[PDB]
């Protein structure tokens, strides 16, 4: 008794202009996610299939 599905959509509304946007650097292409959650999600998944790693330093991520 009592089985409810929690639900949400990831939305910032605007990009915080007074905040460092977490850039993902892979294959020459530079993605930029203000929320580091999305940046890590992309970086991990991309580095996973390649067999490499990544790091966060001053919002700068590099997918090996």
């Amino acid at each position: 008794m009592g089985s409810s599905h929690h639900h949400h959509h990831h939305s910032s509304g605007l990009v915080p202009r007074g905040s460092h946007m977490t850039q993902v650097h892979v294959d020459g292409v530079t993605y930029t996610f203000s929320n580091p959650e999305e940046a890590k999600k992309f970086a991990d998944e991309m580095a996973k299939r390649k067999g490499g790693t990544w790091e966060i330093k001053d919002g700068h991520i590099h997918v090996e």
